[PDB]
Formats: C-alpha cells, sequence, structure tokens
C-alpha cells in the first residue's frame, strides 16, 4: 500500500476547508486551531513501529475533534456504504462519519509512523491485515467509539440483507464491537433498515437471524427498536441506478 | 442588509486546490499543470488592488487557462433552474460531470469575494450586491467559468431544465446557459440531450417539441448538433420520488 502524498498539506486542507465553508449550518466548530490538531494526530503515530498502536493512540486526537451531534440524525451501517451515504446525503437527511471534521479530515487517507525521521513513512505502509487486530482498527475503531458516544435521541442503521456469506449483524464488526456499545443513555432508539439489493436473493428479515440477535441486544440496553426492509425512499434510491429491475415497477 | 466575503480567502482557496490535487476525482478528472500557488497568482491579480466593481469578462482569463481540466467525452452536464435535481443526477462525477465537479469550481464553490484599491487589495469587510456592478463584472467569475467550461465539451452534451416554472421559461437566450454555453460549444460536441424536469405535484409548463424548447431544437439543430428532449426519464424520477415518495407521480 501506497501512503497519502503530503499527509500534512491535505490534512490542513481538508482542515481549514472544513472549519471555514462545511456543514456551517448542521454541525458546530471545534475550539482547537487546525494546527494544533495536527500536532494531536501526528503524536499518535509518529515516530513509531507501524504496528504500535492500540485503542487508545488517537484518544487525544479525537478528544481535540469531537463535536456535538445534531439530534435523531446520526446514522451507522455495515456493508452498504454506498447507499447509506447517498441516503444520508451530505448531511441532509443524516449524518454519518465522514460528516464529521475528523472523519472528513481522513476519509480515503493512507498513513503510517516509522522509527526514523521524519517519523513516518511517505514511501510504503503495511498492509493492515498484518498487524494485530488492535492497531488495525486503532484510528477508526477510536472515531467510531467516539462518534457513537456523541450520538442522541434516534440513531439509524443502514444493513446488507442480501449477503448469503455474511450476517446483516455481526458482534465483530465496527459496529458491534466500537459503535453500540458506546451509545450513551442520551440514545433512546435504534432504526434499522435493512437492504434487499436489486435483482438478488433475500437473505435477512427483520424478526428473523442476526437482527433478531441485534433486536434482543437493543431491548437489553433499554433503547427501543424498529426495523424496516427497503422503504420507500430507499428503493427509490436503488431504483434510480437500476431502473428497469422487476422491484422498482410503477403504475401503468 | 450588507454582504459578507468568505474569510481566510487564501487559505481557503489553497486548501481546497490541495485537497482536490492529491485525493479528489482521481479517476474522474484530470490534474493541472500548475501547482496551487501559482494559481492563487492568477485567481487574485484577476481582482486584486482595484474598485470591487472595476473587472470585466477577460479578467479572470488567466486563472482559467491555467485551470482549465480537459473533461471526459459525453459526460458533460449543464442546467438551468434545477441546480439539486440536477447535482444529485450527476452523482459527483459518477454519471455526469458539472461545473462544481471541476477545479475551478470546486475552489470557488459558494465563495464571496471582491477587491479594494487600499491594501493588501481585497475586502475583507464587505462586498457590493452584484446588481450595482455592470453586468461585465457582476458576472466575470462564473461568466468566464461557463464559456471556458462549456468550450472544453466533446461528445453528447445533457442540458437539465425546469418545465415547472410559470414565469421562467425552461430555455432561456437571457441565462447563464444562453449567454455563455450554448453559444460557445464547439464542433467537437455531436449532441444536446436535453433531460426536461416536471416537478412533482405541480402543474406542468413545457413540454418537449414547444415552447422555448422548440426555439432551443431549432437553435441546437443550426449548429448541425443532433438534438433530442425527454421529460421526467425514469432515472430522474426515482430520485424526485425518492424526496417525496407520496406524490402521484411516484404510484406503486
Ligand atoms: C463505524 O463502523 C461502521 C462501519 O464499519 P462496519 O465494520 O460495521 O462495516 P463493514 O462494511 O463491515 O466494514 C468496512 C470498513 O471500512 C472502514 N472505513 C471507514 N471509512 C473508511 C475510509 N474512508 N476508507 C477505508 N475504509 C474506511 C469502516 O469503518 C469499516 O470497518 C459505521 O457505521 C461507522 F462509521
Ligand atoms: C453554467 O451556468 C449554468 C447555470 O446557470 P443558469 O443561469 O443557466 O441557471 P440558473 O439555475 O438560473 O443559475 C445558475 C448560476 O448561479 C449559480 N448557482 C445557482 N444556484 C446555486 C447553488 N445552489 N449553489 C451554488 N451556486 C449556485 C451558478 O454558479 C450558476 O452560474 C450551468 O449549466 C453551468 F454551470
Amino acid at each position: 500500500i501506497v501512503p497519502t502524498r503530503e499527509l500534512e498539506n491535505v490534512f490542513l486542507g481538508r482542515c481549514k476547508d472544513y472549519e471555514i465553508t462545511r456543514y456551517l449550518d448542521i454541525l458546530p466548530r471545534v475550539r482547537s486551531d487546525c494546527s494544533a490538531l495536527w500536532k494531536d494526530f501526528f503524536k499518535a503515530f509518529s515516530f513509531k513501529n507501524p504496528c504500535d498502536l492500540d485503542l487508545g493512540s488517537y484518544k487525544d486526537f479525537f478528544t481535540s475533534a469531537q463535536q456535538q451531534l445534531p439530534k435523531n440524525k446520526v446514522m451507522f451501517w455495515s456493508g452498504v456504504y454506498d447507499e447509506a451515504h447517498d441516503y444520508a446525503n451530505t448531511g441532509r437527511k443524516y449524518i454519518t462519519l465522514e460528516d464529521t471534521l475528523p472523519g472528513y479530515m481522513l476519509n480515503s487517507l493512507v498513513w503510517c509512523g516509522q522509527r526514523a525521521n521524519p517519523g513516518f513513512n511517505e514511501k510504503v505502509c503495511p498492509d493492515f491485515k498484518t498487524c494485530p487486530v488492535q492497531a488495525r482498527e486503532s484510528f477508526w475503531g477510536m472515531a467510531s467509539s467516539s462518534y457513537a458516544h456523541s450520538a442522541e435521541g434516534e440513531v439509524t442503521y443502514m444493513v446488507d440483507g442480501s449477503n448469503p456469506k455474511v450476517p446483516a449483524y455481526r458482534p465483530d464488526s465496527f459496529f458491534g464491537k466500537y459503535e453500540l456499545p458506546n451509545l450513551t443513555n442520551k440514545v433512546t432508539r435504534v432504526k434499522v433498515i435493512v437492504l434487499h439489493r436489486l435483482g438478488e436473493k433475500i437473505i435477512e428479515k427483520c424478526g428473523a437471524g442476526s437482527l433478531l440477535d441485534l433486536e434482543k441486544l437493543v431491548k437489553a440496553k433499554h433503547f427501543a427498536f424498529d426495523c424496516v426492509e427497503n422503504p420507500r425512499a430507499v428503493l427509490f434510491l436503488l431504483c434510480s441506478d437500476n431502473p428497469n429491475a422487476r422491484e422498482c415497477r410503477l403504475a401503468k
């Protein structure tokens, strides 16, 4: 894997663009200037072995970086990145991690430290399917946790119902591992949306398999629960990308 | 009461430019030759150290020569009156390209700025209302951006219009499309494909083959382009129906 070029300039550039122009109406600005955020983030993994990371390294970064999240608007997802983002719609309907300050600064970036100067590898980074679990998930694991700890009201969870190999809810997803257990009592409802991909065999349904697992786990935590499969707004989003699919038929 | 310039103009501009250069639309649009600081210099000199209304259609020419990307065949889209729907359908460059996906569109999208005579050469407190400035100055930037963008289109071009406005024809010689785009389309364009938007639950005002759209047709054919026109095609209708699943038009 090839690390992002000019990590620092990209970071600070996204940081300044975000501060001045992004989500102004939707998300609050953070207290720290961009260079203090840079110091906290860099300190986390710099001058270290690329797999000397744990779930605590970026904690000061996230403490600096965390925003209060608008009530009822937080959305979580597993295995349906693209439709959750389209449905969320850049903050118009829901908020995702990539809408928040740290999610937006680091989306799609690739970095790693080294013990030698200049503290980080600008040439080659380890295929993270090589370090332990805790160092692999040290950045986005803490991010997911910091995000989830900030959620309030109803939160929404979008899942893949058409995967014959991967259960809609898994205790060992970032959601199961880091997000769900970090919901505080400010959260009152987990609303699930199951995606039944077009042209595909339906695999999971509300009330059965791993979604019943989830339902019990949510109810055990003193949250309300509900669940729907291809609700109309969602279905229509998928139909625009495949408008002749059988599921997309309109009136004559 | 007063119009507010963007804060930290130069930092926002460089931040966006850098972010874009290194991480944006990599698989979709090519990079430009000039670095960010050169682009800032050509942009700054267009308006700085002059009165705020002392600008013309040629002012940003050097900036546009430097920032213009070559644009992908058959993917260029134009719109009047339906900003949101056009950008939704275009899908951040995955289905069509818009001016906002290009480098200069991205950098200056939503920003507000103006020159002054006194140091430091641009006004940080206040900008005039555009209706106070002569048209060549009021349109200097976005007028140049649209002609330059239109001039780079190759293959089929798509044009999305509002067919539901009772006071604003779908096509108008007086719109940005009509002033700066249609007439700067070169002989590398093969076809104009019009997509007429009929807003859900509203009176249908314009139709393919009559009214200002019949003017658009003959105009297009006398530039020797092919022409076609479709009204609420499914792929668009499904996007409208996603935000309003209850309309008559979305019936199952
Ligand atoms: C926090 O967690 C979920 C998403 O994680 P899950 O493990 O539940 O979902 P899954 O689809 O199984 O895993 C895909 C992983 O990619 C990570 N990721 C986030 N952002 C990026 C970027 N920008 N580039 C590469 N990978 C990224 C995810 O966190 C997943 O682990 C969401 O609801 C919360 F964001
Ligand atoms: C070149 O120009 C047209 C778009 O402009 P038109 O005059 O043809 O159409 P209209 O919708 O009447 O006005 C668009 C111009 O104003 C800016 N603009 C409008 N709405 C927004 C929003 N919501 N965000 C940012 N900018 C907006 C644009 O800069 C246009 O110049 C397109 O085919 C090509 F862009």
